[PDB]
């Protein structure tokens, strides 16, 4: 669909309210502590919207939302959006200085926070002159007491479809950049990918390990399913415990499962993976980083369920290149999504020849107009009708897009560019490797060479044979210049809360260690 198909004045609360009153009694969200129907969610959201008015919240103002994946997260979100205020979904695993930057940068007058993050804000309270009211979920306004006297009716704000309704802070190399999205972006992404590509329907039930502050989870596990009347499952617990994730799948029986390759690998690493009932699943989705072909087969062979890998970014809200239930090429990002126009260019802007590595330029109506409080980086990223994602890609002879890696993660060995994704995808083929990361590192002649940081399967330790096996595997599958000069075994890798690997930290630690 197009933006022109939408009414000129649109509010993203319609994502929820397009289901009323027909699906008023259908359970909309499933949480271990709570289950709500579409009517109950709408009622509580209207109470939130009314309660925010009592705190003086107005159209165009940012409201802080820092809590676990829960019913209170959703009702707060739609309460803010319906009011015409700007919802700020904040990362749950940050530091107090990181929270201080965010809240000051968006001038949040009101913060909705869970009690377990309360002291993390309490120590930065003085440095937030605009923050007046802190509502606590779990000296302050408690969530339930705060929405109790408020009526369950509310009129949606007369928001333009291009007006900002949300602000997502994407972690940088930094710090984080504020990414504002308009009301129009929500039904657009829900239609362009959620329906047209993934094939979400009313009978479906979504469950994403990705959190609601991550737009991968925001769309896939809330905006997209509710757009078609489907239900969603919210997991408030720590994502690191893969066993509890599989049990949630067994208990609540979702039909769609979202995760990152690092999450799929962690699940398959479990010795008792098959002991969980995953039969309700009809489709799985992977994103955040490129899903290795070895992981796609390992999951397909253990579950029978296809995984849909697709690349998205917070600047575009969601996926712009994806695979399809009828068309999957394991290891690739699939085909261009209809409505999104792609382009691969060199480092000077010229369209590369077919098959060669180029920079990704995205043409989208769901893309943000600019960053929040980053003038320089906005003009570097948002190039008119084209969006620079900072990714290197190349196209198959069959038209399939393969992620070479982040432009920063690319390493140059002997003048030739080496893709970390390809090398990592080869390493993970070995059954002893759970996951890995490949960076560039000077070789005491200061010639950059590939170094592989490898996490082994649980309880497995390196051996003289294992190194040899991995070495011989890289000789058979990759060209000599792409082979890892060093192989270092680790028990953990620097990760973001969005299921990414912070290779810039490995690149920092390796450069530091090389100088010793
Ligand atoms: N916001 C999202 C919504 C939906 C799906 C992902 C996201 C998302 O992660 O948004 P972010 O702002 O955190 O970062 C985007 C960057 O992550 C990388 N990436 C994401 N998905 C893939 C993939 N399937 N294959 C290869 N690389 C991928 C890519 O470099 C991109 O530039």
């Amino acid at each position: 669909m197009k933006a022109s198909d939408l009414p000129l004045y649109y509010n993203a609360v319609d994502i929820l309210e397009r289901n009323l009153p027909v699906r008023a009694n259908k359970t909309a969200l499933f949480t271990p502590d709570r289950e709500m129907t579409f009517r109950q969610v709408s009622n509580e959201a209207n109470q939130v919207g009314n309660a925010l008015k009592g705190l003086g919240v107005r159209f165009g103002e940012c409201v802080g939302l820092l809590t676990l994946d829960s019913a209170e997260w959703v009702t707060s979100f739609f309460g803010i959006v319906k009011l015409g205020a700007i919802a700020v979904g904040i990362n749950t695993l940050l530091k107090p200085p990181e929270y201080e930057y965010i809240l000051r940068d968006c001038r949040a007058r009101v913060l909705i926070v869970h009690q377990e993050f309360l002291p993390l804000i309490e120590s930065i309270r003085g440095n937030l002159p605009m923050l007046e009211h802190i509502v606590v979920i779990g000296g302050y306004l408690s969530f339930n007491d705060w929405i109790r006297p408020q009526p369950t009716t509310l009129e949606a704000a007369q928001s333009h479809r291009e007006d900002i309704c949300s602000l997502n802070y994407s972690s940088g190399t930094g710090g984080p950049k504020g990414i504002p999205h308009a009301h129009k972006d929500y039904p657009l992404t829900a239609q362009l990918w959620g329906v047209n590509v993934l094939g979400l329907r009313e009978s479906d039930r979504t469950f994403a390990l990705a959190k609601l502050f991550f737009t991968f989870g925001t769309g896939g596990n809330l905006i997209f399913p509710w757009y078609v009347g489907a239900s969603c499952v919210l997991f408030p617990g720590a994502a690191r415990v893969a066993s509890n994730v599989l049990s949630t799948i067994s208990r609540f029986k979702p039909t769609i499962f979202y995760n990152a390759p690092t999450g799929y690998a962690a699940a398959l690493a479990l010795k008792d993976f098959s002991q969980h009932d995953l039969s309700s699943l009809r489709l799985c989705v992977s994103a955040s980083e490129a899903l290795p072909a070895a992981l796609w087969y390992a999951w397909k062979e253990a579950t029978g369920v296809d995984i849909i890998d697709g690349i998205g970014c917070t600047e575009n809200f969601h996926i712009f290149i994806s695979n399809r239930p009828g068309d999957i090429r394991p290891g690739s990002s699939g085909k261009p999504v209809e409505g999104y126009e792609l382009k691969l260019v060199d480092d000077e802007g010229k369209t590369v020849p077919a098959g060669e590595i180029g920079n990704v330029l995205l043409r989208s109506e769901t893309a943000a107009l600019s960053y929040w409080h980053n003038f320089e980086k906005s003009r570097q990223t948002f190039q008119g009708e084209w969006l620079a994602t900072g990714d290197k890609y190349f196209v198959d002879a069959d038209g399939y897009y393969w992620h070479a890696g982040r432009s920063d993660d690319m390493l140059k060995v002997g003048g030739i560019w080496v893709s970390p994704v390809e090398v990592e995808s080869t390493l993970i083929q070995h059954p002893a490797v759970q996951e890995c990361a490949v960076i560039g590192c000077p070789d005491q002649s200061r010639l950059i060479k590939p170094k592989a940081f490898i996490i082994l399967k649980p309880e497995q330790i390196p051996s003289e044979a294992l190194i040899r096996q991995i070495t011989d595997h890289c000789t058979e599958k990759m060209a000599a210049y792409k082979r890892p000069r060093w192989i270092e075994f680790v028990t953990e890798l620097p990760k973001t809360a969005t299921g990414k690997i912070q290779r810039f930290k490995l690149r920092s630690a390796a450069k530091l260690a090389a100088a010793l």
